[PDB]
Order: structure tokens, then C-alpha cells, then sequence
């Protein structure tokens, strides 16, 4: 009644870690719970490939990189993702007129730029990757099934609107369940089109309603349920598409299956900002992936995101001062494996006594406790800032212990997997 | 009149529904940590007088293959101590024979040894424990015991442990896992915690006389100083059950006047060898670099893989039981070129990226097979399983390379999973 209700997935036969998570259906933090077994199934929004990716863009997808990498590396979840490109779009039709190239042609360029910037940044690239337009028959068939459900009409000129208060009604339906405060062909205004009558000259599919094009949100629904089904375990996305992008989305699949919870947990990442302002196209102030690139590493960006909790906004201080931090902590951990690497090599087992003293108890015990406080910080809704501070200060202890202490060679190899298993998780390449 | 076995709290402890073959109880029981996530674990290292062979392998690379599962798969937190046996009858007599020091010999010995480990990709320990470097701490634990009054002194200045004492107690049991197997002393079955030495064998000082550890107190020593009075596994050869394994409950017991010094204690099966141990003594051995002339890291553990951890193998040598493991090697091999090089060239620009049924097929058997393996696991390390799992899943992945248009991201995952369980073998491709 006048709020909606979100229903915790029950724990019998499934993996409990204990994590909580930042759900925006329940603006909280909330116990994560499988909906079946360790599995998860994640969809994330993916990119309108018109121009190139910019710094933004890395901090959500690098964000969500690191919660994967959390889930699958150090929990030992089962996660199939998926992400879709949006190649069809109004910007695409505006620019590929600009430029004089097909649509197709355009969309294929940016795309693949975009990939290759995620694997400049060590972004693992998703179980499946769902293109609009390698979809658009499907499109069209989820659309006839929530015509069939009464969720949606056709207007004359031949588009497509979901119907919001017939939707309503239901019982088991709440519209804009993650933003409820942000709510002439149209029954009412805040209809939204799911099949678009094509405008001459754009590029156009043939429906059982006249040539047209997806609407803005149909491509998403259609294609995560197509591959993950009728619940997914996790849906992600910028903070910005919570709505009426993502609420939308759930009204639109809810209608096609005719249940409430298409959802269990939404991620939403912070926007990084530049000067006050989300780095954003529009305004003209960003800057792209490789452009950032070719001034610091792949490590150095994903450090300035690990110290940023990931649904936090972050602010950006161009220039370099933010990569200052960046640039020190890289090279504080290059170092640390440069000597620790070097202590192990050139120690020798015939003339050194390996007797367990108390400086090596220490050192264990500080080892030990970095396991279980790093713990703590994943399952505190990915903690990535906390984890790495609490890496940093063990290998401040490590370096003392290396540096006068007779070497317990095995503990150092014990310590540098340790650390090494947690920047696997992190993305770090050393 | 039988040994009684207190198996640990859940409350507060990592539960991964693992069971493990336990000897105290004879039996699979599930594993639970004695403190959270942690595993303290200590393992009886060899006596470094001469090369490791074959047999060698088998206990410490099959050792190195479950704490791997245990810590790159189940998360849990592993502090390992292994020994090494510097001082022994053993060493004393070859030094003599070669005509160089104690200490030369076991430092040779020793350095051999983890050279050999290191070249089949076995961890080493947290903590590595030299008796030569803890002989004082012997001592201690033996005055303790003394104290106790579960050991005396004879006139010769030996200290014996007094299994009848030790008996009468109602909190304590002797031979808890070999029951059956049981002139200065009170009782024969009396062990030595000190021998006097003869003046010419290498000797310490002690309140006794000058003499040497036991052979079984310097591993109650060593794991009692670093881990504790709980040790959650002890580890060793299905040989050491008894006397040694049983020796050292008695004696760390004793030292600590409680009832459970292990909570789970695990034998490895001997490798045979046309029917016999793998044995120095009766001069039938492989050393591990002979090994490693014929065949491969990668294929020596595949032949462990192949054979439960806590049976015994027979070996048959010319190359008999290696055939299958260079084959399966081989395999992994050439899975692991098709699929490197069709994520290398595959081209985002080109290709067509629809999910297909065949795609969904793949990706329900590669979901179905790490259940598959997680089950195998909990399974008492079951890896003869879990790798028959990995090589079906390898031929359907292959068929799926060969003909369909690939998902890149899939054949990524599927690598991925593969590299994480041969991480946890201790395979390198
Ligand atoms: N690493 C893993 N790989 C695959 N599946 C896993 C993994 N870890 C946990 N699971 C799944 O987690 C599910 C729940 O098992 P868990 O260890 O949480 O204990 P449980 O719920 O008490 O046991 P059960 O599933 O037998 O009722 C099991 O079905 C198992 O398949
Ligand atoms: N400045 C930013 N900080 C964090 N995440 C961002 C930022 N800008 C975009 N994102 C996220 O990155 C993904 C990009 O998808 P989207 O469809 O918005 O791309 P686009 O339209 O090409 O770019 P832009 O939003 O800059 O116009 C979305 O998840 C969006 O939420
Ligand atoms: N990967 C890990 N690394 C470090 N410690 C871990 C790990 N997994 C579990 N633990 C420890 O195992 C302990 C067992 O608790 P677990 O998370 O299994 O649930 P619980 O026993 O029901 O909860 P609680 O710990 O709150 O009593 C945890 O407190 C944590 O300290
Ligand atoms: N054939 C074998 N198969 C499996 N494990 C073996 C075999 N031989 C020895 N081991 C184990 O290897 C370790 C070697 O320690 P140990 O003190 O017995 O070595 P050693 O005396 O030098 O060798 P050997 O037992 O051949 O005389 C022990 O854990 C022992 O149980
Ligand atoms: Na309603
Ligand atoms: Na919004
Ligand atoms: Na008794
Ligand atoms: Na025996
Ligand atoms: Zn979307
Ligand atoms: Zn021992």
C-alpha cells in the first residue's frame, strides 16, 4: 500500500557469506542470498556506442569489475553476467548522418573501442555480451507479450507505450519501485514508448505495428530475460539510471511475466565528478579512457577507484592531483615485490637458522589479523578503500621485518601469495 | 575401554561441509575449525640424511594438493609448520660412513629436499622447525612432562615416558589410533623422550646428562611451541600412525594435561612399488630428480591426482602408470593452446554475438561442473573425481571451439575456472 515491498530471498540450500550490500530496492543495506545455490546472475547497463569512453565510465564499470572480481575470486560465487551495447539510439541515427558512415559502422567502431579500453583497464569482459541489434526480433515478441498482459496499446502511428495505470492497478505491480517520488498519443504523460513508429530516413525494423525501433528501455529487459530468466540475482548501473531507466525496466519485465520481483538486489555505483559536476559528454568536461592512459597506468586508475567506496560519488582533480596518491601507492606496492622478491631469492637454507622467534610470531600475528579484518571490509558492502589501507599497512610492517629481522622464508612466500590473491581480486597487475 | 573423540563447536567457526577422513575416529566426520576460518597444521618433514624419493612425493605433494584446496578454494586461513629431522640415528651413522659432520650432511640433505619440493610446485610451510635449532625447547618439554609425572629419569640418564601412568589417568588414552599395535624400564612399550649419548655421538647438555631428543619428542616440542596446545590437522604417512603419531599424542597430552591435542589427523597412503613401500631400505626408490629426467612437474602430480590422497598406489615403473598422466597432460595442453589463441584473435568488430542454445548448452554443463567439483571436494579431496569432471568438461568445450561461433566472454570464464582448479591442483600451464 503506497510503498513497495521487497521479499528476502530464503537461505535454505544457499551460500551464506554473511555479506550485506547496498540495495536500492530497499535503500539499505541487506544480507545478500543467492536465488539459488553460490549462482548469481548480474546484468549490467552497458554503453551507447556513439563516442569514446571516458573516465566516468571506467569508474562504474572498473567498480563493478572489482565487486565481481570479489564475488567470484574471494567468495567463491558462481556469477554469469551479462551486458549489453546499445547500438541502436538516437545519438547513433545523429551521428552516423554527421559522419557520413552507416550506423552499423559507427556503432561497430565505438564498440570496439570500448572494449579495448576495458581491457586496457583490466576489466574481464562479461559471459555475454547482447547487441540491440542482434535482438530486435525478440524485442518485438516481449513487446507482443505485455500487449497480451494489457500492459501495453498501440497508438495510431503505429508506436508502442506502456500502459503505467493498468500496470498500477494490479495488486502484485509497483511502478517506479526504486524512485517512487520521481513519477497526445499518450493515455498519460508518464507512458513510455517500448516500440518507436521510424522517422523517415532512420534506420528502422519491421514489427506486427508498422517499421520502427525499440524505445529506450525495451532492449534491457528483453535480453537479460532471455539469458538469466525470470529473477536475476543482481542488476547494476550508474547511479543516474536508477530512473526512470531501471525502474522502468522492472515494470516492463514484471508485465512480461506477470510476477513482482524481476530483481533481488540493484547496485547503483557513485558517479565520479569533475570540479563539482558528473563527468558527462554534455558538458564537456571529461576526459576519455585513453587520453588518461597515456599519462598514468592501468593500475594507478583502478587505485583511484579502490579508494573510493564504489556507491559513493567521488571527486576527480584533474591535472594529476588525484593521481598524486595514485601514483605513490603504485609504486610503494611495485616496490614491496621488488624486495621481497629479492629477500627470497638470495636466502640460503644452508647457513641460515630458521628457529621461529618472536619478531616472526609478530609478523604471523599481523598477518593473520589483516585476513580477517580484510574480511570484514568485502562483506561491508565491498569496503575496497578500508581492504587496501589495511594492505598497505601490513606490508609497512613487512618491509621493517625484511629489513633487519632474520627471514623466516617461508612466512614471506606465505604473506606475498596472500597479497598477491588480493590483488588478483583488485585488478592489480604486478 | 575405546578412546573417545570431541568433535569441535560450529558455533563461530567456517562451515564448508567438508569431511575428511579422520584418523582418531576412523571414519569421514566433518571438518570444523577449532577458532573461525583458521587451520593450524603441522606435518612430520623427513629425515634429511640421503635423497627424497618417489614415496617422498607422495606424501608432501598430496599434502601440498589439499591444503592448496583448502586455502585457494575453500578460503580457509593455513598455518603450517613442517620439521626437519637433522639429528637421527640415521644421520649419525651415514656421516660417519662419509666421513663429514652431522650438520654438513643434513644441510646438504635438507637443501636437496626443498629444491625437490620446489620443482614439483609444492608450497612451502609457514614455518619450518630444525630439531638441531630446538633442542633447549626439548628440554623444557621434557622437565615438564617430568612434572607431570608421566616420565622418569634412569640411572644411565635416559628419560623414559611412562605409558602406565600415563594410562591410569581417566582424561588421557594411550595408542588412540593404533590401539592394538601395543630392562631400565618400568614397562617395555616405555619410549624414550632423552637417550644418553655415548660420548662419542653429537650431544647436548641437559638436567640428566648429556644425551639426545627421542625420536618422537621433537615434533610434540615443535608444533606445542608455535601452534599451541589444539593442533586442528597433523599430518604425516600412514607408517607414522604408530608409534609416532600415537607417541606424540601421548607426549603433548602429558606436557599439557588435556585429552585432544589433535583435532584431525591424516595419513596418506604409501606408494608401492611392484607390491612394496617405496623404501630406502629396500633399495627399490626413485629419487624425485631421477623423476624428473622422464617425466614433468605437471605429469608427477597427475599421477597423484589420480590416487586418493589416503589410499594406497602401486607404482609401476617403465613408464606403465605415467602413461595416463602424459596423456591427460597432453590433453590439458592442447585445450589450453586452441582456447588461448581463440581469445587472442577473436575480433569484437566481426563477429556476431547472439546467445545461442548452443552457447546456453556449454555454459549449463560448465555451471553444472563446478558442482560437480565442489562436491568432489567435500568428498574427502576426492581429485580422481574432480579431474574426470575437468577432462568431460574439456571435451565438450573443445567440440564448442572447433564449429559454433564462440562467445568471447564465455570461453574467458570457462579459462578461468579451469586455471583456478589446476592453481589448486598445483598444475602450471
Ligand atoms: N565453491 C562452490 N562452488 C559451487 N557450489 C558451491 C560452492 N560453495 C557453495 N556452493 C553451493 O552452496 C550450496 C549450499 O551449501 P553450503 O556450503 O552453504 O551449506 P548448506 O546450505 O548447509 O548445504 P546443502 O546445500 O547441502 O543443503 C550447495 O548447494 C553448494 O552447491
Ligand atoms: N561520470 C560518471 N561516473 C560514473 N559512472 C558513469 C558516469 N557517466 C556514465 N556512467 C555510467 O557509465 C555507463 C555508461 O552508459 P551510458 O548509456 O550512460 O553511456 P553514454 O550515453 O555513452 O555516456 P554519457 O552518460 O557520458 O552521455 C552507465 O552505467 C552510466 O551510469
Ligand atoms: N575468507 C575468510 N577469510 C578470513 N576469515 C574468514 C573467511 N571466511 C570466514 N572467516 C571467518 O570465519 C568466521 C565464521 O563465521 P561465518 O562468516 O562463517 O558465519 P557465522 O559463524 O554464522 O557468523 P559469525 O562469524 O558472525 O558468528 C567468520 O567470523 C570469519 O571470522
Ligand atoms: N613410499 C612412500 N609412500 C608414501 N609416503 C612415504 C613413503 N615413504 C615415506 N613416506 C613419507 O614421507 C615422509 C618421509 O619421512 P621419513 O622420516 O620416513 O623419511 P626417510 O626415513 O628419509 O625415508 P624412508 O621412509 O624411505 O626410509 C614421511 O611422511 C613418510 O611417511
Ligand atoms: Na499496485
Ligand atoms: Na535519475
Ligand atoms: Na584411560
Ligand atoms: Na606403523
Ligand atoms: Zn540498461
Ligand atoms: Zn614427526
Amino acid at each position: 500500500g503506497s510503498l513497495p515491498k521487497w521479499n528476502q530471498p530464503s537461505k535454505e540450500g544457499k551460500k551464506i557469506t554473511n555479506l550485506f550490500v547496498n540495495n536500492s530496492l530497499t535503500h539499505s543495506k541487506v544480507e545478500f542470498i543467492p536465488q539459488e545455490g553460490n549462482k548469481i546472475k548480474w546484468y549490467a547497463c552497458g554503453p551507447t556506442v556513439y563516442d569514446a569512453a571516458h573516465l566516468g565510465h571506467a569508474r562504474t564499470y572498473v567498480s563493478f569489475d572489482i565487486i565481481r572480481r570479489i564475488l567470484v575470486n574471494y567468495f567463491k560465487y558462481d556469477v554469469f553476467m551479462v551486458i549489453n551495447i546499445t547500438d541502436i539510439d538516437d545519438k547513433i541515427i545523429k551521428r552516423s548522418v554527421e559522419e557520413k558512415i552507416g550506423f552499423t559502422e559507427l556503432a561497430r567502431k565505438w564498440e570496439y573501442e570500448f572494449w579495448e579500453d576495458m581491457k586496457s583497464l583490466n576489466v574481464l569482459l562479461p559471459t555475454a555480451i547482447t547487441r540491440v541489434s542482434e535482438y530486435v526480433g525478440d524485442i518485438v515478441k516481449y513487446i507482443e507479450k505485455i500487449i497480451e498482459n494489457k500492459y501495453a496499446y498501440v497508438s495510431e502511428e503505429g508506436s508502442v507505450y506502456f500502459d503505467i495505470d493498468e500496470f498500477k492497478k494490479s495488486e502484485k505491480h509497483f511502478y517506479a519501485r526504486m524512485e517512487p517520488l520521481s513519477v497526445k498519443k499518450k493515455k498519460n504523460a508518464y507512458d513510455f514508448a517500448l516500440w518507436k513508429s521510424s522517422k523517415p530516413n532512420e534506420p528502422h525494423w519491421d514489427s506486427p505495428w508498422g517499421k520502427g525501433r525499440p524505445g529506450w528501455h525495451i532492449e534491457c529487459s528483453t535480453m537479460a530475460s532471455n539469458i538469466l530468466g525470470d529473477v536475476l540475482d543482481i542488476h547494476s548501473g550508474g547511479i543516474d539510471l536508477r530512473f526512470p531507466h531501471h525502474d522502468n525496466e522492472l515494470a516492463q519485465s514484471e508485465a512480461f511475466f506477470d510476477h513482482s520481483q524481476w530483481v533481488n538486489y540493484f547496485l547503483h555505483s557513485g558517479h565520479l565528478h569533475i570540479e563539482g559536476l558528473k563527468m558527462s559528454k554534455s558538458l564537456k568536461n571529461f576526459i576519455t579512457i585513453k587520453n588518461m592512459l597515456t599519462k598514468y597506468t592501468s593500475n594507478q586508475i583502478r587505485i583511484l577507484f579502490l579508494l573510493n567506496k564504489w556507491d559513493n560519488f567521488m571527486n576527480y582533480s584533474p591535472n594529476g592531483e588525484s593521481m598524486v596518491q595514485c601514483i605513490e601507492i603504485d609504486k610503494s606496492f611495485t616496490n614491496f615485490f621488488a624486495i621481497i622478491l629479492m629477500k627470497i631469492k638470495n636466502f640460503d637454507l644452508n647457513s641460515c637458522n630458521l628457529y621461529w622467534s618472536d619478531a616472526d610470531n609478530k609478523l604471523n600475528l599481523l598477518f593473520r589479523q589483516t585476513k580477517n579484518k580484510i574480511h570484514e571490509h568485502f562483506l561491508d558492502n565491498f569496503n575496497t578503500p578500508d581492504a587496501l589501507l589495511a594492505i598497505q599497512k601490513l606490508i609497512t610492517e613487512i618491509n621493517i621485518y625484511m629489513d633487519k629481522e632474520k627471514i623466516q622464508i617461508g612466512l614471506l612466500l606465505e604473506i606475498k601469495h596472500y597479497i598477491n590473491f588480493i590483488f588478483d581480486t583488485f585488478g592489480l597487475i604486478y
